[PDB]
DNA sequence: CTCCTCACGTCACGTGAGGTG
DNA sequence: CTCCTCACGTCACGTGAGGTG
């Protein structure tokens, strides 16, 4: 089980992120100390991978809960990748026809 | 000179988001008409590509300022696409891993 | 030092509210 | 039908405000 200060430092997120989340409902840690501060957990860990990911390519956070709520997502992470990776290779084969 | 459909609809921004370029003084018509309307110019369309690139790669709206107000823009925008474009195949990379 | 909960601020707009030729 | 200016709403947080072991 982990803290906020450790997973903001495993995700590279902001702990107010990790908040954020708690209550909007997209990430909600395991337990609470008999303090009460959180505690995430591994399957927390991976969780919030996708969360980042689907965040990354821009979905918002109504549609990354969505998506994660309804075994194969590596399929579409995929498709949009290379939808994406493509989508700068065009930009920036613009750049170099400007350069000429 | 162009109205605000008319360059909402070459670049695919809304009006409002035309609105708001101006009210930030990012990107300010040449004129407007009698009535008011605005009159876009065509520096003012290679401006908003700029703004619009910028944008896409996730510089916020003071920055983006600052960087089209300091020849060759071309240069660093190659750098920003192609760093883009290794990340997302590093991450796609990650992808074809996990479906092995 | 990191943990907390309120709670108001912010950036980049969206979205009507009511009025013009 | 698109143009307008107020002006309040929104989403994804940021940033203190004051209190805990």
């Amino acid at each position: 089980s982990y803290s906020v200060g450790q997973v903001a430092g495993f995700a590279g997120v902001t702990v107010r992120t990790l908040h954020h989340y708690d209550d909007i409902g997209l990430l909600v840690p395991s337990e609470r100390s008999h303090a009460g501060h959180r505690r995430y957990s591994d399957a927390d860990l991976d969780r919030l991978q996708q969360i980042l990911f689907y965040r990354e390519l821009g979905f918002p956070l109504d549609e990354v809960a969505a998506l994660l709520d309804d075994r194969a997502h590596l399929r579409r992470q995929h498709e949009l990748l290379s939808a994406r990776i493509g989508k700068l290779q065009k930009m920036a084969a613009a750049v170099e026809q400007a350069m000429e």
